[PDB]
């Protein structure tokens, strides 16, 4: 079973590009100290001028060995579990961002098959437009003709496009954003018997925050222990399921919970979480997408996510990290307020460091298991 190693970059890493570890630690430390004495009627959790943006919620998953065409054109791709599409920037692309990218040139590949259907597709960070083309897509030892989008306009994807070193996106979701008749490459791979099962899995090593492994086609026993329990999607087009969420005394019944290695933390509706934070004496670091308190905060509960048949937990040690100092004085809580509606949570990277996960198109479900390390 094909296993693609990918690299992960987080908002925290982004932060470190500009702030030194040193001053980031002191800024946070000196900030918390201020909170334990300063603004009495404090317990700061942000403001209209200090908000958590969606870019502060996303991890980026880079995989740079996929190829398009029978001549080995290489591209840096990022995985998106929210959509079915594959797209690469086209040689015909005249946008500014395209000048620094690996461009796809169909004239150099004798498996290219023209299609031409115009399309546009929108991501949270913006829209791109191009047209359909079909050619060999190679991923490791796997290769097959696959219909993808050749992007020619990326203007509406700025400033992200020119700021992030990726060429295109490979969809691990269900929804074709062009509302064309496109199947996710995983399903198509199954459709052409390139793989045993239309499913893929995520294994996120607890010891290496910058690494992840996507296995396509089957389940590797080496990634997990005990059994895998399945949960039926509550939606036709997203890796989303029903769970009762328990954050200590805080409870939400039958919440919508999206499972997404692409998300940097656990996310929760802002009221529910701000509340959660207001009891634990957690503060938001002003101007930074971080929430912190003492690593050994006595009150930090074990999160519980329950279904009819199963229970998943997330103990404090899985959602709390020492600000950078492997030495735990202050910790960030890997939870971020995100409002998609009144009911929706995301189980992002931290939950998946503990739980190995299976995304099964055939069974229309997400499988969960204790990850082996």
């Amino acid at each position: 079973h094909l296993t693609l190693a990918f690299k992960i970059e987080r908002p925290y890493d982004k932060v470190l590009k500009t702030i030194s570890k040193k001053n980031l630690k002191n800024y946070i430390k000196e900030t918390f100290n201020f909170f334990k004495s300063g603004y009495m009627k404090q317990n700061y959790l942000g403001s209209e001028n200090d908000v958590i943006e969606l870019d502060d919620v996303a991890n980026i998953m880079f995989y740079g060995e996929g190829e398009v065409g029978d001549n080995h054109q290489k591209f840096m791709l990022i995985f998106d579990t929210g959509s079915a599409n594959l797209w690469v920037p086209s040689k015909k692309c005249n946008s500014s961002g395209c000048s620094i990218k690996n461009l796809y040139d169909s004239s150099k590949s004798k498996s290219y098959e023209k299609d031409g259907t115009k399309v546009d597709i929108t991501y949270g960070s913006g829209t791109v437009k191009g047209f359909f083309s079909k050619d060999l897509v190679t991923l490791g030892h796997l290769s097959m003709p696959y219909k993808f989008i050749e992007v020619t306009d990326t203007d509406d994807l700025e400033p992200i496009y020119s700021s992030v070193e990726f060429d295109g996106i490979l969809g691990l979701g269900w929804k074709d954003l062009s509302i064309g008749s496109i199947d996710p490459i995983v399903v198509e791979l199954k459709n052409q018997n390139k793989i045993d099962n239309a499913l893929f899995t995520f294994y996120l090593p607890v010891h290496d925050v910058h690494a992840g492994y996507l296995t396509i086609g089957g389940i590797e026993e080496k990634f997990y222990e005990g059994n895998i329990t399945y949960e039926k999607l509550n939606h036709d087009l997203y890796w989303q399921i029903d769970l009762d969420v328990h954050f200590g005394k805080q409870t939400m019944e039958k919440a919508n919970v999206i499972v997404d290695s692409g998300t940097t933390t656990i996310t929760a509706p802002s009221e529910f979480l701000n509340k959660f934070f207001a009891n634990l004496n957690v503060i938001k670091v002003p101007f930074l997408p971080f929430y912190v308190t003492t690593c050994d905060n006595k009150e930090m509960p074990t999160l519980e996510f329950k279904s009819a048949n199963n229970t998943y937990t997330l103990e404090p040690e899985y959602y709390m990290n020492p600000i950078l100092e492997v030495d735990d004085t202050l910790c960030m809580i890997t939870m971020l307020p995100v409002d998609i509606d009144s009911n929706t949570f995301i189980l992002g990277d931290p939950f998946m460091r503990k739980y190995f996960t299976v995304f099964d198109y055939d069974k229309e479900s997400v499988g969960f298991a204790i990850a082996k390390n």
